[PDB]
């Protein structure tokens, strides 16, 4: 499904310690420092966690979370991505 499915379910799919986690590679990668990280960032997100997407999704989550985006890509959009991995991903 698309980003506008995957918004508030994701954040269900997954444990709250797992938003916990994922929200530390967020922090460090903020480039607005408020809430939002480059696109590109919340790729490279998956690599320092042991998350490997598939090569077409780090072209995807820029494009698809840029249409919503404003320059950056928002906390919720970086955690919808990895779901969005976890459910392609084994």
């Amino acid at each position: 499904a698309s980003m506008e499915d995957l918004q508030a379910e994701a954040r269900a799919f997954l444990s709250e310690e797992m938003i916990a986690e994922f929200k530390a590679a967020f922090d460090m990668f903020d480039a607005d420092g408020g809430g939002d990280i480059s696109y590109k960032a919340v790729g490279t997100v998956f690599r320092m966690l042991g998350i490997n997407p598939s090569k077409e999704v780090l072209d995807y989550l820029k494009e698809k979370i840029d249409v919503d985006g404003s320059g950056t890509i928002d906390f919720e959009e970086f955690l919808v991505l990895m779901v969005y991995i976890m459910k392609q991903d084994a």
